[PDB]
């Protein structure tokens, strides 16, 4: 049973930006395209009975004064700011990479909603893995908007997750960017594992998750948050082999109660940011698919959400695999693909071959290995966990 958030008010939301256009319809339509929603249980938005119980779940995380100025920023927009109200949207960096628009609060909200039912979902055990291709908006802090995420959903997916008991939830970032605002959030909490692979280089977003030495958490949350910088130009293999020993080592240790995949798609080759060359190629096999493929045989209940992806088909491209290598490996039903793109309302986005795979042709990390693999050891004896070091040592 793999859960899918979806709705109609939901859609027009998620395509309500100006940043995101119409991606998540593209998303979706491709799936739908691929028959792949008979196989799926629609998850539905979470609804709340007042102003009162929607403030009570975001400010879980965010500030009252942030919501209070998201809300405001919105309203504004439906409607130039005075002076004074130009400086309370600058106090919370709600300007330049996060403007408002028409429906910057509702959009926003829909994700935290998106990811707030996809985690009871998992809760209640009715889905044993959810998606929710309009979640993931890993930037945003308490009280700030940033790299275009105004409300942070997966911190209170996450923090929805950790309370519903020791439950302890594995986050996983897949993102060519580091998930600095979830690090940030669990920092503090050792029973939130974070580990985030992403580019890091001067001057490049957001510019944490490198050396500053290495921070990895504080106080009781010591060693608990893992992270795992590269170069520009990685491959599929090379990022597969990077993550993979780190993946399985941190399952081993931790032994999650969740696991949640922010699963951006802007490590693809063909990402306008040009950085990593990751593919949707599932025969070189994607990062992204050995990735999932690998969380998903620890049959722990997993949070699958979006994030970056700017070039809208190709975002689709990836995440339909995605979507069918989660129905495959929680089913355990051969879901086969044709590699033309199915006619649909969108299929002239796909030109001007309309196929599945992207149109692309194909020290440091040992290092780093070593020093995560101290990190996992020393989080281990802080934490009090039972582990064996040889079958971790031996993974790498
Ligand atoms: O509840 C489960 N088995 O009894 C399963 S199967 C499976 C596959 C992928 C991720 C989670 C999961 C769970 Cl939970
Ligand atoms: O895809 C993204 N993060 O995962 C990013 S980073 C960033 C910086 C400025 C404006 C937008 C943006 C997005 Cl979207
Ligand atoms: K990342
Ligand atoms: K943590
Ligand atoms: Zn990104």
């Amino acid at each position: 049973s793999v859960g899918i958030v979806y709705g109609d008010q939901y859609r027009q939301l998620c395509c309500s930006s100006p940043k995101f256009g119409d991606r998540y319809a593209l998303v979706m339509d491709l799936i739908n395209a691929y028959k792949l929603i008979p196989e799926l249980s629609r998850v539905p938005p979470l609804q709340w009975d007042s102003p009162s119980r929607m403030y009570e779940a975001v400010t879980a995380f965010h500030s009252t004064e942030y919501v209070d100025a998201l809300k405001k920023l919105q309203m504004l927009h439906c409607e130039e700011l005075t002076a004074d109200d130009e400086l309370l949207m600058d106090s919370f960096s709600l300007n330049y990479d996060c403007p408002g628009f028409p429906s910057v609060f509702d959009y926003s909200l829909a994700a935290v909603q998106g990811s707030l039912a996809a985690a009871s979902a998992l809760i209640c055990r009715h889905c044993e893995v959810v998606i929710n291709w309009g979640g993931g908006w890993h930037h945003a802090k308490r009280s700030e908007a940033s790299g275009f995420c105004y409300l942070n959903d997966i911190v209170l997916a996450i923090h929805r997750l950790v309370s519903s008991t020791q439950t302890r939830v594995l986050y996983v970032d897949l993102d060519l960017h580091h998930g600095d605002g979830v690090e940030e959030a669990f920092w503090y909490s050792p029973r939130v594992v974070t580990f985030s692979v992403h580019h890091a280089s001067p001057g490049f977003f957001p510019g944490t998750g490198t050396w500053n030495i290495f921070l990895n958490g504080a106080g009781r949350g010591r060693f608990s948050a893992f992270n795992l910088p590269l170069e520009e130009g990685i491959n599929d293999l090379d990022w597969s082999n990077a993550i993979g020993p780190i993946l399985d080592s941190l399952n081993i240790v931790i032994q999650p109660s969740y696991v949640v995949v922010q699963c951006g798609a802007d490590c693809l080759a063909t990402d306008p940011h040009r950085i990593f060359r990751l593919t949707n190629f599932y025969p070189s096999l994607s990062g992204y698919l050995y990735a999932i493929k690998k969380i998903l045989s620890w049959k722990v209940p997993t949070l699958i959400l979006g994030g970056g992806g700017y070039n809208f088909p190709d975002t689709a491209r990836l995440w339909t695999r995605v979507t069918a290598l989660t129905i495959e490996e929680v089913k355990g039903k051969k879901m086969t693909i044709s590699p033309e793109i199915p006619e649909h309302s969108y299929f002239s986005r796909y030109g001007p071959d309309f196929e599945l795979d992207i149109d692309y042709f194909p020290d440091s990390i040992q290092k780093h290995h070593r020093r995560i693999l101290e990190q996992l050891r020393n989080y281990a004896d802080l934490n009090k966990l039972i582990y064996d070091y040889d079958q971790v040592y031996q993974l790498y």
